[PDB]
């Protein structure tokens, strides 16, 4: 599976998941009422979404654009 990465450390970019991991991720972090941190990847699991931890997953190629 190849997913979208993007975070503190990649300028958004394409990532080949380490085996295992069969989940592309798109991820929004709640940091005040203006600012949020949004980060993409490979996961192995989903956890479920909540209002300050908002996260979709897929398992599709780039399917987390």
């Amino acid at each position: 599976l190849t997913c979208v990465k993007s975070n503190s450390i990649w300028f958004p970019t394409s990532e080949d998941c380490p085996d295992g991991q069969n989940l592309c991720f798109k991820r929004w972090q709640y940091i005040s009422p203006r600012m949020y941190d949004f980060t993409r990847g490979c996961a192995a699991t989903c956890p479920k979404a909540e209002y300050r931890d908002v996260i979709n997953c897929c398992g599709t190629d780039k399917c987390n654009k």
